Parts: C-alpha cells; sequence; structure tokens
C-alpha cells in the first residue's frame, strides 16, 4: 500500500515474498477542540469556527449566503453536542454549506435552548482548500467550563 | 496552516479577517490488526507482522540481521500483549530494528512463555518508506481464539 523507488522494489524482488495473513480493521481517528470566549455564546461560536477550520482554511469562504441553527438539550453539554451537530449535517447533506463565521445569538441556561447564525458558501473542493472530513460530534471527555473566562473542549471523529 | 491559490488568497483579502479563539489537541488513532495462521504461533507472528507491516513495506527490508524476543504473560492476552510490546519496544529504541519477518517458535500455554526470532535491520527512512509510527499496543477489544485456524485482534495506538 505504498509508492515505492526503484530502489525499494529492487530490494522487494531480490529476496523471497512473505506470506500475509492479516488484515487492518476499524481505523478511526479524533481530535480534541478547545475554544474559549469573553462568554459562553462566544465559547460555543467559536468551538463549531473550530471544527469547521479543520475542514478548511474559513478565510476563504464567502459570505454570500446566511444560514439559522436552533437547538435544544437537556444540559450545557448536550447543548454543545446538537449545537454541533446541526452545523455539521448543514455541510454534510445539501445544500452542502459552509459557514465563513458562527455567531451564537443566545443560550437560554435554564432551559437549554440555541439560537445561531452563520454566514458563508456551498463547499466546494475547486474554490475552497480541503482539510480533514469530519465524521461525528463525540461526549468522549465534553466539557464545558461556564464560569469567568469561559472554555469549552470537544472531541470529534475524523478520517 | 494551509497553502492555498492566488484566487483563494485573494479572497482571504477581500474580507475582513476572522478573530480565532481555539485550537486543536490531542490528535489520536487507532487501527485494529486482525491476523490468523494454522496454529497459534503462526497468529501470533503475522499478528507482529502486521503491525510492522503498518509502519513500513516490510518486503523493503533486508534479513542483515536476526534479533530474539522471549516473554511471559499471565493469560495468553496479556502474552500477545508483551510480545507485541517488546517487538515495538525494540523498533522504537537503541538500534532501531525492524524485522522483515518474525517467527514465533513456541509457546508455552501452560505457563505463558514464548520464543520468537525476526531477521531485519535498522530502521531508516533513507531505505524503507514512510508509514504511520506506533504509539502503543492496547488491552482494548483484545481477543485470542485458540481453536482451529486460530485467529487474534489487537488494537494499537497510532499517529
Amino acid at each position: 500500500d505504498y509508492n515505492l523507488t526503484e530502489e525499494q522494489k529492487a530490494i522487494k524482488a531480490k529476496y523471497p515474498p512473505v506470506n500475509r495473513k492479516y488484515e487492518y480493521l476499524d481505523h478511526t481517528a479524533a481530535v480534541q477542540l478547545h475554544a474559549w470566549g469573553d462568554t459562553l455564546e462566544e465559547a460555543f461560536e467559536q468551538c463549531a469556527m473550530a471544527m469547521f477550520g479543520y475542514m478548511t482554511d474559513t478565510g476563504t469562504v464567502e459570505p454570500l449566503q446566511t444560514v439559522e441553527v436552533e437547538t435544544q438539550g437537556d444540559d450545557l453539554q448536550s447543548l454543545l453536542f446538537h449545537f454541533l451537530d446541526e452545523w455539521l449535517y448543514k455541510f454534510s447533506a445539501d445544500e452542502f454549506f459552509i459557514p465563513r463565521e458562527v455567531k451564537v445569538l443566545s443560550i437560554d441556561q435554564r432551559n437549554f435552548k440555541l439560537r445561531s447564525i452563520g454566514w458563508g458558501e456551498e463547499f466546494s473542493l475547486s474554490k475552497h482548500p480541503q482539510g480533514t472530513e469530519v465524521k461525528a460530534i463525540t461526549y468522549s471527555a465534553m466539557q464545558v467550563y461556564n464560569e469567568e473566562n469561559p472554555e469549552v473542549f470537544v472531541i470529534i471523529d475524523i478520517l
């Protein structure tokens, strides 16, 4: 499964081949997003911007369009999960939208309701740099530090 | 982060920059090894070969020297773990040996002891293709089947 130099190919043919009786399965990968802000709404919105920043350079997205994502949860952690998941879906399913920026307009901390919007356009390999695909959001070692200088830690599955 | 086209570059300058308050941490990865053989001795050697076959093309490794690895365990699963951890150690440090091929000469199923050998040479990106570094052996989902057509399943941490 490798690209070889003519030199390396020389080696291989020189020696008896080895019988292989094995295979590789279930390759998995993940990365932990850490985001922060002056408010809890800033930390979530930065978190969504981190996620998308791992899919491309958002600096190259034009804010042609606007999208709104509204969601809710049982607690802040679930709220963050859904918040990220809905956004991911907007990218994943047609329209395959990607925001240049996200802004969280409001978070209700009693009932765990959230309003956000993002501005950008249709994602395209011809137009926009390629980075890593994002497979899913995960509750793995998820933290919401709702306090002075809020911080958010989220693990996402990738390729 | 990304190297981009002038067209892409032009766009970035066209619009105001986005302030960023995030970072990416703890990039991780895993792959599962599935190896089999007619004997158990074979399953095990093949499992090691799979591990090494993820680091480079083991076919490009010349059998210049031979090395011995012996280990013990409390059970078969720990034996496997140590066996792979020992072969892994020998690549990661001191002489940085990679086997072209590995043979398990004996396993003691009563006392959980084994002797293996491998033939190969010092690792070097001057000779050998770059694959993935292997960080660690994991007991995660470790399975050893010691009936007819023995097989084993092991997960490893990778970079």
